[PDB]
């Protein structure tokens, strides 16, 4: 089996993706940000807190048929942004793009914190990381990926991330109409449950390629990307009056400048962001101070190839036996 689901823009600087995913039967259709950060499939649900909801298409159990408690199964989930949720647990019938797994884990919120509730435009998120991240216990659940990884063609997904504009997540096949040139593919650790990877390095603008190893994570769940201190400075370095601001929380830049494209290695391969991906407009309505899209990871830990990265290439995330991950232009 295949499946084939659109994916848009919640907003016009490309804050996330959502991807329309059916639930239940009949079909209870939610918008869900696709995130390979995480492993969790949970829902704005009939469940959750009222006062926690506004404006979210919710998921309710009750009026499934094919629904089934998970008994005594609970979760409870915080993102790298702080950011958090927790409830319980049903199995469901769960189809993406025509691609459907009966029993999947949908975990529904009792609880979510502001930032979900104040984003109306997700309804919930369908983790694409390992399984081994899952979080309901006291038996953890797989992944829809995971569950579907047999059936499918071919055992792999891939993200296509549009720049101000829709674009693809596949499951079961590999569009070679949809990228230009080859797919370079580079080894996956999995040891801390991320599609983690080592990029060869970057270059700034139109400057010379400097090879270094970059350990990081590919992460549809996360808008930027987020390289080491050193590696940021180099970029900002070349905008002329971007610095670093703490009371904002990262590089800032005068919205009248130009930015410079930024090129990550993959292998031997290179992928290149162009500078307008790294704009991310007005730190609020009005100023004519700009945030910028490349900032440090430092005091996060790791590393996070996020959308501004994604969103430049075709990704193939290959969840063979031996994970890799594949990137092509396009």
């Amino acid at each position: 089996s295949t499946g084939s689901a659109t994916t848009t823009p919640i907003d016009s600087l490309d804050d996330a993706y959502i991807t329309p995913v059916q639930i239940g039967t009949p079909a209870q259709t939610l918008n869900l940000d696709f995130d390979t950060g995480s492993s969790d499939l949970w829902v704005f649900s009939s469940e959750t807190t009222a006062s926690e909801v506004d404006g979210q298409t919710i998921y309710t159990p009750s009026k499934s048929t094919t629904a089934k408690l998970l008994s005594g199964a609970t979760w409870s989930i915080s993102y790298g942004d702080g950011s958090s949720s927790s409830g319980d647990v049903y199995t469901d019938t769960v189809s993406v793009g025509g691609l459907t797994v009966t029993g999947q884990a949908v975990e529904s919120a009792k609880k979510v914190s502001s930032s979900f509730t104040e984003d109306s435009t997700i309804d919930g998120l369908l983790g694409l990381a390992f399984s081994t991240l899952n979080t309901v216990s006291p038996t953890q659940q797989k992944t829809f990926f995971d569950n579907a990884k047999a059936s499918l063609d071919s055992p792999v997904f891939t993200a296509d991330l549009g720049y101000h504009a829709p674009g693809t997540y596949n499951f079961g096949f590999i569009d070679t109409t949809a990228y230009t040139g080859s797919i370079t593919y580079t080894a996956v650790s999995t040891k801390q449950g991320f599609w983690e990877w080592t990029s060869t390095g970057y270059a700034v603008g139109s400057g010379t390629f400097k090879s270094t190893s970059i350990d990081g994570i590919a992460d549809t769940g996360t808008t930027l990307l987020y390289l080491p201190a050193t590696v940021v400075s180099a970029y900002w370095a070349q905008v002329s009056g971007a610095k670093s601001s703490s009371s904002v929380g990262g590089y800032v830049f005068p919205c009248s400048a130009t930015l410079p494209s930024f090129t990550f290695g993959v292998g031997s391969a290179r992928i290149v962001i162009p500078g307008d991906y790294i704009d991310f407009g007005p730190i609020s309505t009005g100023s004519s101070s700009c945030f910028g899209g490349i900032q440090s990871s430092a005091g996060i830990g790791i590393n996070i190839f996020g959308d501004v990265a994604l969103k430049a290439a075709f990704v193939v995330f290959n969840g063979a036996t031996t994970p890799t991950l594949g990137f092509a232009s396009k």
